[PDB]
């Protein structure tokens, strides 16, 4: 050439996203939602720092692919949230995407129509809409943040947030966490590395900068204040790491690092060895721990839907199309089991 | 009750990419150097050419004057060894860290906690343009999904670091970077995350970023066919023939390019800069014997050797310790001679 | 350091960008067909290819979307009724420029209380414009600035540049890039030269500054607008009569631009008296019956209820210039249709 | 789906936001001081708190920054020499509006070749404006649209709204938020009322659409500009003489706005003849000697070299309106200095 091309050589298309502010204008957080979010955050902070011995329970589908079923799930769960409010602090898992190495559906935000149309403007509007409806009905929500831009669209509706095993060591994700309004859980690494999560809590506690967009949708540098409400999530690795031996080892490491030694345990994913029928075993092991001692457990995580298992196409209502989940009946047993176990712990 | 930006001190709009692009447009010559160098590196990744890519330079740039002088010296050697080595300057603006400390030239250019990013972005672009204009291609690590909009048009080779190789969004980024991309193996030696990254990054993805004009955007990528692995050590170093052979088998097994890069520094030197030469000597011996799966090396080098906590000495690192200029001359002559023998078979 | 920037500015507030409104209110297929078709139909009148009369008719200003829609439903019946003689397009002006303090219109101040809720005002304007086209009623508007068109010009079948801006270079540059045909009003005191010059200017390629659909400062490069014409709206004295029309047509021909024009029955032509709009229309009818070859359109200020009021108390009654009511509007349209039917039969 | 959007648009491209230019060319302390003081000094003249004569003087249009700066160096000596009698501010206008095709000025088309490199034009305009303020020469300009002021109004000590836009509502809204004092020109044909009306309007709070310094669609809420005044530039006939000044003053007083005004020596007051600016100046000088209490300023079109040329071949000679040369400028300023020196004895 004269001028050889060097910009966007491997880019098919860049399209504007509607700014966060457009979504916020259509769907402003209500007074009720605001109160629920503010309260639930403070309450979760109390658990993280050992000021309250109630058990945080992040529970719900692996991924949200159908708002209607999410809203029905929320209705059922709400009754249990209330029933168990003295023993457990129940928050719905509302993740819009499962990260994956191979190609496949990129979730409800990226691809709301489930057909590779990538209608993100729609997806983001749908995602905000659901999160607002959840908070309005009295069901707080949690989610995993996969990038540094989506939080501007709906983090104001999030009571608890996660950074996944594949990004816990990522500098920029730690930076993000240090500025999220909600408490944040850092999952241990894919193969069980706990150190990255312990390091992440220390890092995310401090002030940081990272790049994102303003609510008006423009390139921005963000200066964080630190997030003092971070904690570990044990989700297994090569072997599961839910039992008392592992919880006690993690707590030693946490204390040795001088960060909170209250942690959360995932009943699904690697701790269930990718088998949804084993989540109850994990919970039952956690129940047992809480009865004997369990001083370092502040939370658990469970993959649960209306209907159990999984499907590869979205044919059955309330049935996951990502990781398999325990159905509603087992959800009822699992929660009873945890509430009764924790009732005793709080009394001791 | 407030629920938004509870833990945010400030959100500040940046000058858009178009502003920096207006002040510092890529020149014709620089676009040719970038275009050519990218293809040349693609040829190494895909086994078309047997020159050895050498990504060499400071751990991190904290002073552009010293980087330009470094580049001037390096350029003569890039030219001298062009039939055996494809020399490209390491121009990394930041070293990621867990503890508190300096966040690099882009984030904090004045080295004083002022975080003058607009200036940092300008200075980074300015340096990269100057380097390309003098004949020196540049390489960098991309730590997020927005900075590439400011200066990726000037980068001939990019890296994704050990701590981000497994991150989905960073792989999605890699899938639309105009340059070839190296993925580093995990902090403790995990090669699979890099092998998976190359696979993921060869496909078309979507990720969020900004347009050149600074507006929140969705990016639809075409996939990046020119990705490869970088061996940078783990619990043990992984630079030797035995580790190379195992990585190459796993790469072939995965159906991705089995040509890789070996970092002489970081966890392969185990943070002793004086051990880089020893790693390079082992690499040289591999190239002389066979070394068919090696397409490149990485070396942390500066004008003056070692490191210092404050930028007192000119041309000396304030992040990881580097070999100095004399050792650099020796290492490059060494690798040139060894690869000459490889290429002749 | 002394401050020198924004010294007399209370506030600068970023708006929602056009793309935000366009996403909530995309133009429908049906509204697109109507807009596209009506612009071409008007082009054909402007250039003498069709002899139907363009009738820009409706409220002085829109202050109540409900009444606007009711007005449209009634007007639609007549648009259809007279479609062989008249091309009826609804007047949908959101603001009346004024010199003194007062309401700045439905876009700038939709709540009519000086809250200046512009985001709401732009949304409601777009929404009203979309509902109008969807029911079969094309819309017309005056563009007062260079940024508002990005929010709703896609919904506009005919656009005006008023007496106070016809001579404005930047408004001529705007007109040169508007998707719709454009009418330029003669000056406040009757100056026609500014409108003739405007047509010439607007037919050529220009640049002017605005925003992109995403809301970013932009330079706009236009193709030129071949479908501009003049609008006679009076001055010191009215200029609607055959003798004024005749002279304006000669001056248009001498400038090498279209000698087909529009006559406003209202404003300075009615001497600010809405009960004279019918007399102007009667004079126009008499011209169309005799010859009237240079008339391609008329403008009428019309509402559900006649007159004007200071506060919006009575439903369907103007809060800006006094308009004829619905009954008078039926008579005025019958008169014009009847006169033009005869013109078209020659 | 028929197309309805941007049908007659060739291209919309982003403009660098104001903040990009402000980052590269921040106002200096010195320039901020000069601007601040000069604006204050001019408001004093507008309201008759001081009796020095504002002289807006310089090229019709800027097409070459080098000549502009050279011109400024020469003017600076006389600005200093006459500082007790005259307040000399350089005319730094980047474009002359026109009806026919031709050069669209230094901002729109800095390369004088039809390439419309507007980013470069805005940059060059701000650059020149900053250099002028830094050397000690304050600057004045005409604002043609609602966006360009965001790029350099912080460097402007006096602004003009031209004859073709004085009646424009949006341009009055702009004026009401401009940090400098503003002169409104009488109409093209001599109409003074639009300018008197403009002063009233611009004194109040208004809204208008523009962009934020960051380059995004915005609504601007202004505070009102108390420092507006009329500029008499002729029309149907020259309006520089004592009788016309007296009529204008009476009319200003009746509208309850400042009866201090500016008289343009050029344009229609010179009958388009650059050799008559000295004659107008002489008439003004005789008024200042006798009484001239309503005069607060004059405008003059002046360059290094007299006359005009179609192509920018000769250095320092206008390619728009013909100007007096540097020699006649020296004579014209000495004349006005001496006459106002006498006026100031009363
Ligand atoms: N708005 C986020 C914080 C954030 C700001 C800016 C960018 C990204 C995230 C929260 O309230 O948690
Ligand atoms: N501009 C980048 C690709 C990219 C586009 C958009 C966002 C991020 C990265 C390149 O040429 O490599
Ligand atoms: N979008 C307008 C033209 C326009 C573009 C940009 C700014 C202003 C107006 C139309 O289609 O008529
Ligand atoms: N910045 C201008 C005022 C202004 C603001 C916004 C838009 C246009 C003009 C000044 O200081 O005079
Ligand atoms: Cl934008
Ligand atoms: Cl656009
Ligand atoms: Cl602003
Ligand atoms: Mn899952
Ligand atoms: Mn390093
Ligand atoms: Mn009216
Ligand atoms: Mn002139």
């Amino acid at each position: 050439t004269h001028h050889y091309p060097t910009d966007d050589i491997k880019i098919k298309e860049v399209k504007e996203l509607l700014p966060p502010i457009a979504h916020l204008y259509e769907l402003p957080i209500s007074k009720e939602a605001s109160g629920l979010v503010h309260r639930t955050r403070q309450e979760i902070s109390d658990l993280v720092h050992g000021r309250d011995k109630r058990l945080l329970v992040i529970i719900g589908p692996c991924s949200i692919h159908d708002p209607k079923a999410a809203l029905e799930y929320a209705e059922r769960l709400l009754k249990l949230r209330k029933q168990y409010e003295n023993e457990l602090l129940i928050v719905m898992r509302v993740y819009f995407e499962k990260p994956r190495t191979t190609v496949g559906w990129k979730g409800l935000i990226n691809d709301p129509h489930l057909d590779g149309t990538f209608d993100i403007n729609f997806g983001l509007r749908q995602a905000r809409s659901l999160l607002l409806s959840l908070n309005n009905m009295g069901m707080p929500a949690s989610t995993e943040f996969l990038d540094m831009i989506t939080p501007q669209y709906y983090a104001d509706l999030i009571s608890w947030g996660a950074i996944g095993a594949r990004t816990t060591e990522s500098q920029v994700h730690r930076e993000l966490a240090s500025g999220l309004s909600c408490p944040v859980g850092f999952k241990n690494g894919t193969d069980g590395n706990l150190k990255i999560a312990i390091d992440a809590i220390g890092a995310a506690s401090h002030s940081h900068h990272f790049l994102s967009v303003t609510k008006a949708g423009h390139s921005a540098i963000v200066h964080t204040g630190g997030n003092p409400d971070c904690h570990v999530i044990l989700r297994g690795g090569k072997e599961p790491n839910y039992d008392a031996e592992h919880v006690s080892e993690a707590a030693e490491q946490l204390r040795a690092a001088g960060v909170t030694d209250k942690l959360m345990i995932d009943c699904s994913h690697a701790n269930s060895r990718k088998d949804y029928t084993r989540q109850m075993e994990v919970a039952q092991d956690i129940a047992a721990q809480l009865e004997q001692d369990g001083g370092n457990i502040m939370g658990v995580m469970v993959e649960s839907h209306l209907v159990e298992g999984r499907q590869d196409k979205p044919e059955v209502y309330g049935k996951s199309i990502t990781d398999a989940c325990i159905g509603w009946g087992a959800t009822e047993e699992l929660l009873a089991l945890l509430a009764g176990a924790n009732k005793k712990r709080m009394a001791r």
